[PDB]
């Protein structure tokens, strides 16, 4: 599923990302739009063989199981393809977990090149939330 702006504004603060660790919805937004352009099903491969899937580009190397990145974590305890569908459950809860982990949203590189910093209200203007 490929969501609309406002869609997925509402969708992430229907589950609890508005000021979840303090970043507002304009920072979610902004980093889903720079990480995979609001498309559930995005897939990236990296360097080190480890894949990031959905949304929030997840990382297998430590959040989840894709059954080919081997001597990788599962903190999330998910399929990676869980990752890919279009009820956003599953990288909601998965991406509380990873902004806990004590960098913050810096563990999204398109998010601290393109977005921290920047008028990320910007990403949720004209929206009914
Ligand atoms: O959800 N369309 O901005
Ligand atoms: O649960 N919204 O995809």
């Amino acid at each position: 599923k490929v969501f609309g702006r406002c869609e997925l504004a509402a969708a992430m603060k229907r589950h609890g990302l508005d000021n979840y660790r303090g970043y507002s919805l304009g920072n979610w937004v902004c980093a889903a739009k720079f990480e995979s352009n609001f498309n559930t099903q995005a897939t990236n491969r990296n360097t080190d063989g480890s894949t990031d899937y959905g949304i929030l580009q997840i990382n297998s190397r430590w959040w989840c199981n894709d059954g080919r990145t081997p001597g990788s974590r599962n903190l999330c305890n998910i399929p990676c393809s869980a990752l890919l569908s279009s009820d956003i459950t599953a990288s909601v809860n998965c991406a509380k977990k990873i902004v806990s982990d004590g960098n913050g949203m810096n563990a999204w590189v398109a998010w601290r090149n393109r977005c921290k910093g920047t008028d990320v209200q910007a990403w949720i203007r004209g929206c009914r939330l």
